[PDB]
């Protein structure tokens, strides 16, 4: 006659301890300014009138053009102008709790490295939870507590790894502390991230200082909505992306406060501080893939990541190998469907394709300037590679009577989305049992 | 979805009122009123009630307890429950976000970082492209589910449930002085284009036709630990879910060409709005009891001129069940809940007289919070419609504390949205 079981799947494919990422001697920490979103070589893109602008402003011009022409995406006619409008209103509102598309500035706005000034900390100050020494130092108990809190805080997946500094940005993109929001985009700077023998995360005029005791990284997966992502590259894919960034932000703040009130310190990050995919792989959420994302058993790549760094003692999780690398070796669906041909069809190498790649680690090397170039053209955040990946299909797992396996057969419109199935936070009750959690699967 | 249609009433507010009903000044709630605000701690020192409750939380942690007379596994566990509770409140100002047009509860999006970033697109400046209330109701409910509501309904705004005067703070007062500088400010309805605040008044436009009410489900296993710390924790986390819902949904409504007023625990009485919007029925304890969650669900609401189709109120027999049940009243640690019949006369200043309801003594309720060091919730926990702490921490959990064994009950398609 067997119903899907993520705990069994993860146990079946668990590896022995050790970072799965393969590196050589060319590896150096990566300056965040090099990402396509920020680097001068990629930052500017033409709009549909040929005017060269910051990429997100050129994308804005295309969003406005599509609404006026009753389109939900590039050459994709909406039911009417009102439907086109509704999709961009949903997208825009999803970003409500996110600063400048990613919350990357460390220790600014929502991403504070200390809780001292937050209104919640001030209200609770008489209890002294953030000043009382920890009552628990046992990593086993702390891992159970912090993972339970993580699920409360909106994570669909949570894992723990030792912090690998190779993936922490050599220098962050940030703004001076005295610069108000309305000037932030004009006053962005770089600032080194360094590790020193200090008791608490602290920021000087010159440096963002992470303590040498910052042992661990907690990684969260924030599930996006399948029906909406499958509209990629059209507006509804932008909306599930946007809403999950605000979920990421709430997660980080909730969890950091929990960790602080347990007597440790905690650094939030969302898209800042370090490379989420690498942390997620080392924390066992999933495997790296040809497109470059972390592919998870539960959601494929259709899941966002955030992470929190802490000195709280924790038990690292085991990495997972459910065969993604070998599937990506033969699949190439994302490479073939990518509207900008940004994804390589070749083998993995240690050699960066351009400045946006960190050389010295074995991965599929993609041209992320080509990817970013398609966003102003399509007026969105694309996501076609996520949408076409077979691992994004909700039912890829089958049980053969003995064990779990991937179904190889899987590798061979917006009005209906607005009118169709939805549930709280865009989660799907047909799959929400995938992420049920008991102590047995939080810590062994 | 068929249960709720099975029990739909015809249109019309189910709340029975008389000639004496008047709008209720928010200062009168037990949380804020000077007759109920100060309570002794366990040492006998009289303080603001939440400060006396803090002292009990400290004392329990030190004594390795999760609640009154309830030993924890160890001090570490006691600490963890209070750390979780305190963290849950991260996105909430001074227990409830009640000050209108302050902090998270802004009546205009114009100064929000999100609005500024999106300004070149001009979605908040562009006239509505959709005025059909049917399509708007489908769009905004879909948005509401994305925004974290497990239940959503629409009603015409009954001004009887809007506070006559809000509790707020002067606009330039910093957060650190807020608790000490709370003031009263009238909420009035005038012929103005947009919601606006003057030195003297919070002005809601006469065009503000509708209220959208959201139900935000709490975790059943955690609330079952009431009056102990883990029921405090699911309470707290849902207040921050409430705040994110309000901001997300207001931004959606504004980017659609309308205005939107958030509220969380402020602006007006959530239980009344929820009953008129069809989420559930009023109950003996005073809460809105829903078919999906019983009373184990928090409420928030957003006010807007967006054309919408009002939902029908529902009758699935709560009133007749509450007549004979009285379990909440017998389990209530403070004897706050009446065993008697419904009347139009409030028992004290904390009740709004003029509406038929079970009249409860809410000062007796609040008095149990400093004694127990939490937000109680025993009434919610024992209610039949709702159906140790180490086992909760070691037991089932899922995203936002939702439960996959019941999450299918809140699936939604267009047919059940409008
Ligand atoms: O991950 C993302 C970052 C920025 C934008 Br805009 C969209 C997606
Ligand atoms: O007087 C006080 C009021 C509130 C807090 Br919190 C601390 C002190
Ligand atoms: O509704 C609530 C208001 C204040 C507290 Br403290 C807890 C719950
Ligand atoms: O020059 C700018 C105009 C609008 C934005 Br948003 C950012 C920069
Ligand atoms: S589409 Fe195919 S090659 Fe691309 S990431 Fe998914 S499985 Fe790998
Ligand atoms: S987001 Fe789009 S353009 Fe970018 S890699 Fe994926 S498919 Fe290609
Ligand atoms: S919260 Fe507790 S004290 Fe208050 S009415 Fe309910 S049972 Fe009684
Ligand atoms: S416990 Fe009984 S009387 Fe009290 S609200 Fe629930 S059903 Fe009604």
């Amino acid at each position: 006659a067997k119903e899907k079981n993520a705990a069994e799947i993860r146990q079946q494919f668990a590896m022995t301890a050790g970072s799965p990422i393969i590196v050589n001697d060319k590896l150096e920490r990566y300056a965040e300014v090099r990402t396509a979103f920020t680097h001068p070589t990629s930052f500017f893109k033409p709009n549909y009138k040929g005017e060269v602008k910051p990429w997100f402003l050129s994308a804005y011009d295309e969003k406005v053009r599509q609404i006026e022409n009753g389109e939900n995406g590039p050459k994709m006619k909406a039911k009417n102008v009102g439907e086109a409008r509704a999709g961009r209103a949903l997208e825009a509102a999803g970003w409500t709790l996110d600063i400048n598309y990613g919350n990357i500035y460390p220790n600014r706005f929502f991403m504070l490295w200390s809780g001292e000034t937050m209104t919640n900390t001030q209200l609770w100050a008489p209890v002294g939870l953030d000043r009382r020494p920890p009552d628990t130092t046992d990593p086993v108990e702390l891992t159970n507590y912090v993972k339970f809190a993580a699920r409360m805080a909106g994570a669909d997946l949570v894992g723990v790894a030792r912090l690998n500094r190779n993936w922490v940005y050599s220098e962050a993109v940030t703004i001076p502390a005295d610069v108000p929001y309305e000037q932030s985009l004009h006053k962005e700077i770089e600032k080194p991230i360094v590790f020193k023998d200090v008791p608490l995360p602290i920021e000087t005029d010159d440096e963002l200082i992470i303590p040498n005791t910052c042992e661990n990284v907690i990684v969260a997966g924030i599930a996006m909505n399948r029906e909406m992502m499958q509209t990629a590259p059209n507006s509804m894919a932008c909306a599930t992306t946007a809403f999950c960034y605000s979920r990421m932000c709430m997660f980080d703040m909730w969890l950091c406060q929990f960790i602080r009130y347990m007597g440790y310190y905690a650094i939030p990050s969302c898209n800042g501080v370090g490379q989420s995919v690498a942390f997620a792989v080392e924390a066992g959420l999933g495997q790296a893939s040809r497109m470059g994302a972390c592919i998870t058993p539960e959601f494929g790549p259709n899941v966002r990541l955030t992470k929190v760094f802490t000195n709280m003692p924790l038990v690292p999780d085991k990495p997972i190998d459910f065969g993604v690398t070998e599937f990506c070796e033969t699949c190439k669906k994302c490479a073939r469907e990518c509207p900008s041909k940004a994804i390589t069809e070749g083998p993995r190498t240690f050699e960066g394709r351009s400045i946006h790649n960190q050389s010295g680690k074995l991965q599929w090397q993609n041209d992320y300037n080509k990817c970013l170039g398609y966003w102003p053209e399509s007026g969105g955040y694309c996501g076609v590679c996520v949408a076409v990946c077979p691992f994004t299909k909700g039912n890829i797992w089958i049980h053969d009577g003995v064990e779990w396996l991937i179904d190889n057969t899987r590798f061979l419109n917006i009005t209906e989305v607005w009118d169709g199935k939805i549930n709280t936070y865009g989660l799907d009750a047909d799959h929400f049992r995938d992420t049920v959690s008991f102590r047995k699967d939080r810590v062994k």
